[PDB]
């Protein structure tokens, strides 16, 4: 039921956690830090938008950069230039 990105450890992780919080109002976010990588999860669906991620980074951002840094993920994906949606 839990879905979301598994990201390689590094400087992108914290703005993605923040994005998961901002872009999924009213949902519990779980973060499992496995050191080399981090799983971020919500129940049912997890959305990360380009606009919010770009704001949390403080510099220009395109969804391609997040996608290349996904080591893995849970759920199904719908994605475009504006957001990615992980969903059951």
């Amino acid at each position: 039921n839990n879905v979301g990105p598994i990201i390689r450890a590094g400087d992108l992780v914290e703005p993605v956690i923040e994005t998961a919080e901002i872009d999924n109002p009213g949902k519990e976010i779980t973060v499992e830090d496995r050191r080399a990588y981090v799983r971020i999860a919500a129940e049912g669906e997890l959305i990360l938008t380009r606009k919010t991620l770009e704001e949390q980074l403080g510099r220009p951002f395109n969804m391609q950069e997040l996608e290349i840094n996904l080591a893995s993920f849970a759920g199904q994906i719908q994605a475009d230039e504006d957001q990615i949606r992980f969903y059951f």
